[PDB]
């Protein structure tokens, strides 16, 4: 077992173009929420190639590398199935992959067997590249990988697609992609609506991108013609989950709770282990129980009484039931938090949210949300200055640059000035100094960075904070 041969061979695999090769770290998603989606996204559809070898590669970053295989075999039947003449320069990212996955089970002839295939190809067609061969097919698959692995990647997504769109400006699949990555990139805005018009044009039986158009059209108060296009495709997406799910986000945006659930029911029909779709349900659930409360300004009576008690249940089982699919899914954690919270719950509350707090293995985003809400939970609800402040300086630590950023550095400022009412800062220096430092007043971060390493000398945060500022 030759850590030299080892090497040798990787030294090619590094060259492909493929997902191995396209920089999508694990660390920057839910791997599970991830499955759950390509899988969703595959349901009853051909165009599933994209998607066998991404969830493949999916499978190897789970530790599933027998999976990851069995996701290739269907990627390559599929590319069989197209029977095109441009098998062989179609089947370049799957062989990549087959390479990668064989390389990490230690089975080198045979990853080596895929790199002799890739280069071959690419002699064939005397590419200016020996393993890669320039493709607007592959800057498609690349764009699809980059987008499922969410908001880091959306501007190298986009990117990929123009790349594409460079080639063919017209085509069908290049369109559709480039006007949801626009979309995610307008969560709001509404960049995409142009794209989104142009890629349901192109693509006139696809209920997938109509579905996105919809809800464009509703982002923009256009909610008659958007819901138009979830009729022209209601009848066709009743097994197909990820459809469904979005279709039911238009109704529940629109207060039709009967309607959002009925899709979602379906949903979870088709793929019962969904956090997500558990979620969405939640969501949905609490909405309208928000709606009654509100109309009945939080004296609901009679049977209003009786559906609030109702719609709360729900929720708290949904919430549950999509923490009990995926323990890494933290928004379910927060929803449920915040709905204890909300009904005075405090302990139940407190019990949610340490168990998301003590969640190590997700996301940076995640984490700066939880520690956004257990801070909003401390400052409202349990009164505690001291712990707000820890919280949302714990948040701001983990994302300096979020939609948050503003209301934390405010309200970290307010908490620590409510501070000196009756004593000197204590905690509260290391917030100011640390948001000084990010608002970019050096002297006065400065200032009470000094101040806090007076306390705690030893603290190696203040250490650090001070050698930067000392430049």
């Amino acid at each position: 077992m030759s850590e030299i041969r080892k090497d040798t061979l990787k030294a090619i695999l590094l060259e492909l173009e493929c997902h191995f090769t396209w920089n999508l770290l694990k660390e920057d998603i839910d791997l599970f929420e991830v499955e759950d989606t390509i899988g969703q996204q595959l349901e009853f559809l051909k165009s599933r190639l994209a998607l066998y070898n991404l969830l493949a590669y999916v499978k190897h970053l789970k530790g599933q590398n027998k999976d990851a295989l069995e996701c290739l075999e269907q990627a390559e039947e599929i590319i069989q199935q197209e029977h095109s003449d441009k098998e062989e320069v179609r089947s370049l990212v799957t062989w990549g992959n087959y390479a990668w996955v064989y390389y990490h089970m230690d089975q080198l002839e045979e990853a080596q067997k895929y790199t002799g295939k890739i280069g071959n190809v690419c002699k064939k067609l005397s590419s200016p590249s020996n393993y890669k061969l320039e493709c607007p097919e592959t800057d498609c698959e690349k764009g699809w990988a980059l987008l499922k692995f969410g908001g880091k990647y959306y501007q190298k997504a986009k990117a990929a697609f123009e790349k594409a769109l460079e080639v063919e400006p017209d085509n069908p699949e290049f369109n559709i992609g480039y006007a949801i990555t626009v979309y995610r990139l307008d969560d709001v805005k509404s960049f995409s609506l142009g794209p989104l018009r142009k890629a349901v044009t192109l693509n006139p039986d696809n209920s997938y991108i109509k579905v996105f158009l919809a809800l464009k059209l509703q982002d923009v108060h256009a909610e008659a013609e958007g819901e138009k296009y979830i009729e022209e495709i209601l009848d066709q997406i009743s097994s197909q989950p990820y459809v469904l799910r979005y279709a039911a986000k238009f109704y529940r945006r629109k207060n039709s709770w009967n309607k959002a659930l009925e899709l979602l029911k379906k949903a979870l029909e088709v793929t019962p282990t969904s956090s997500f779709l558990h979620h969405q349900m939640g969501l949905c659930y609490r909405a309208q129980m928000i709606q009654i409360k509100k109309a009945t300004h939080n004296r609901p009576k009679g049977k209003d009484k009786l559906k609030v008690d109702e719609l709360i249940s729900s929720a708290i089982f949904h919430f549950k039931a999509a923490m009990e699919r995926d323990s890494m899914f933290a928004f379910a954690y927060t929803d449920l938090a915040n709905m204890y919270a909300e009904g005075g719950q405090y302990s139940n509350a407190e019990d949610i949210f340490r168990k998301a707090l003590r969640l190590e293995n997700i996301t940076d985003d995640h984490k700066h949300q939880i520690h956004y809400h257990y801070g909003r939970f401390q400052e409202f609800h349990r009164k505690s200055e001291n712990t707000a402040i820890h919280h949302y300086l714990e948040a701001l630590k983990v994302k300096d640059r979020s939609p948050l950023r503003t209301k934390l550095t405010s309200a970290l400022k307010k908490l620590s000035t409510k501070r000196l009412c009756h004593n000197a800062l204590d905690q509260s220096l290391s917030a100011l100094g640390f948001v000084y430092k990010l608002e970019g007043e050096k002297r006065q971060a400065a200032e009470y960075y000094e101040k806090a390493q007076k306390i705690d000398p030893e603290n190696a945060e203040f250490l650090t904070a001070l050698c930067e500022l000392r430049l």
